[PDB]
Order: structure tokens, then C-alpha cells, then sequence
């Protein structure tokens, strides 16, 4: 089939059948279920993250990383220097298109650095408050406007500066390492769509739009993190795939919501989280097919 023809089937298929909430939840019953099985196989160790050394470093001790897919520091490398809560999460074309993170620690903020410098991310992605219900859910690693630099060992980090949108500020940081400075753009989402509201999912929407601005491509990782770098951290991720297979017209003729978390979920822990969250996705992927079909009508008017 054409694309035209698979994201109609999608649109009609879900018109013709709208999911219930116990639908969703049987769905991602299912997803959990098969944690399970891939935990008893043993299919996933985490033995890096288990070691004594690096235990502290994880923000949640039920978190952490495959072995398979965490990100490896070899920046400035002590003996355990070279972990971090961190796993590549792979793009439509390739792997290493994202770095799905927790929200780093006041014992990692150096980690935090090394690893956005090692792999020359551009853009950073944080998709929670620094508290949240009254905990601390992220230490300051960024900058701020009139702060000057900030120093994580030999890093200096500045705000040049800052752009408030509706629900969320782009801080365009400067790194300074060893006599050479990067541009970091900070993507700072302090609010969160509503199960409540359909069009709640328009801000992150607008969100990823803004980040795929500043890199189209994936020729350096994108860092995603919230608090656990799991659930909103997913939801991102997921969300960003899919557009990014709509916006070049190849979106496997056998594409499900479901196939895609499960996916994600094998390369990171609770990618995503929770059936909220999973019906987030579900329904931010759908308006992407719907403005996607638009723009395949309008370019079919030529
Ligand atoms: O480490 C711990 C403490 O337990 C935990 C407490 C909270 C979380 C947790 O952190 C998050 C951070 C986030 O940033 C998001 C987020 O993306 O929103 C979601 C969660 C989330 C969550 C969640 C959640 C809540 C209810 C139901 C379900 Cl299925 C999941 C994770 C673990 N215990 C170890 C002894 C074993």
C-alpha cells in the first residue's frame, strides 16, 4: 500500500471503532506482562546498574538501565566513572536517535555533562518541575539569565538566553569545556496534558514541533528526561518517532500504538509508564495521522 492509503485505514479503523478505557487498559496489561516474562528470561540484565558503585547514582532503585542500551561514559574516566541512568533509544532510520534520562541527581550533575558533551547533543528535553508534590524531582544543571556560569567540575554552563512560550521555556545555554563552548537548547516543559481535556495534547504537540525545528535530523541523539527518565520521558519519545515516520512517509503498513510502546519498552524500563500515558500517545499519534492525511490532500491538489 501507499502511505495515503495505510494512515487512511489507520484513521478509518479508529473512527469505526473508538477504544474504551478498558480496552486501553487490557492493552497495556499486556505490555506489563510481558516485562515479566522478559524479567524471568533474564532477557535484559541490568547488572552495571546493580554494582555497589553506581547504585547511588540511581534516582529510583526500581529503575534502571539494560545493560544492552545504556549510555557509556568514557569522558575524563575512578572504575565506575562510566555509568549513568541512561538508555539510547533507537530512531525510524537507525540507533542512537535518543538518550532516554533520569533527572540528574546532585551526585550525577557531572555525569549529566560529560555524557551531553561525549555524544554532542544539541537539544536536552526536560519534561518535569523541579518539584513535584512537594519533592525535589531534578537538580539544577541548567542555567539561568543573569545567573553568569554555572560549574559542574570542568564545566561551565550560562544562559544567553530564554524563550517563554504558553507552557514551556527554549534556554539557549553555552557549555564551556576546555577552552571550547557548545550551544545547548533546553527544552523546559512545565505542564503536562490532561486525561480530561482533547486538546490538552495541542502543547506537546507544539513542543516536539519547536524541538524538530532545531534539529530535523538525527545525526546527534535528542536527551529526553523527566524525574525517573521513564513515563512522560517515553511519551515524548514515542510521539517524536511516530511523527518522524508520518513526515517521511513511511509508517509500516502493520503500525499499531501498541507495537510501537512495546518496542520502546525493550530498550528502556517502563519507557512509558502507565495507561494514562499510553492513551496520551495513542491519541496525540491519531491527530498526527489526521494533519498528516491533510497535508498528503493538499499536496495530492498540486
Ligand atoms: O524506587 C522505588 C520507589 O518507588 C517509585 C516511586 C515513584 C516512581 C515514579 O517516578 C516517576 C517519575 C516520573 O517522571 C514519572 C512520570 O513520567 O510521570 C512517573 C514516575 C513514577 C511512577 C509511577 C507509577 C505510579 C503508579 C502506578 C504506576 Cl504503574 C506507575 C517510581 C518508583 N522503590 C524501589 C524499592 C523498589
Amino acid at each position: 500500500m501507499d502511505q495515503r492509503e495505510i494512515l487512511q485505514k489507520f484513521l478509518d479503523e479508529a473512527q469505526s471503532k473508538k477504544i474504551t478505557k478498558e480496552e486501553f487498559a487490557n492493552e497495556f496489561l499486556k505490555l506489563k506482562r510481558q516485562s515479566t516474562k522478559y524479567k524471568a528470561d533474564k532477557t535484559y540484565p541490568t547488572t552495571v546498574a546493580e554494582k555497589p558503585k553506581n547504585i547511588k547514582k540511581n534516582r529510583y532503585k526500581d529503575i534502571l538501565p539494560y545493560d544492552y542500551s545504556r549510555v557509556e561514559l568514557s569522558l575524563i574516566t575512578d572504575e565506575d566513572s562510566s555509568y549513568i541512568n541512561a538508555n539510547f533509544i533507537k530512531g525510524v532510520y537507525g540507533p542512537k536517535a535518543y538518550i532516554a534520562t533520569q533527572g540528574p541527581l546532585s551526585t550525577t550533575l557531572l555525569d549529566f555533562w560529560r555524557m551531553i558533551w561525549e555524544y554532542s547533543v544539541l537539544i536536552i528535553v526536560m519534561a518535569c518541575m523541579e518539584y513535584e508534590m512537594g519533592k525535589k524531582k531534578c537538580e539544577r544543571y541548567w542555567a539561568e539569565p543573569g545567573e553568569m556560569q554555572l560549574e559542574f567540575g570542568p564545566f561551565s554552563v550560562s544562559c544567553e538566553a530564554e524563550k517563554r512560550k504558553s507552557d514551556y521555556i527554549i534556554r539557549t545555554l553555552k557549555v564551556k569545556f576546555n577552552s571550547e563552548t557548545r550551544t545547548i537548547y533546553q527544552f523546559h516543559y512545565k505542564n503536562w496534558p490532561d486525561h480530561d481535556v482533547p486538546s490538552s495534547i495541542d502543547p506537546i504537540l507544539e513542543l516536539i514541533w519547536d524541538v524538530r525545528c532545531y534539529q530535523e535530523d538525527d545525526s546527534v541523539p535528542i536527551c529526553i528526561h523527566c524525574s525517573a527518565g521513564c513515563g512522560r520521558t517515553g511519551v515524548i519519545c514515542a510521539i517524536d518517532y511516530t511523527w518522524m515516520l508520518l513526515k517521511d512517509g513511511i509508517i509500516p503498513e502493520n503500525f499499531s500504538v501498541f507495537s510501537l510502546i512495546r518496542e520502546m519498552r525493550t530498550q528502556r524500563p517502563s519507557l512509558v509508564q502507565t495507561q494514562e500515558q499510553y492513551e496520551l500517545v495513542y491519541n496525540a499519534v491519531l491527530e498526527l495521522f489526521k494533519r498528516q492525511m491533510d497535508v498528503i490532500r493538499d499536496k495530492h491538489s498540486g
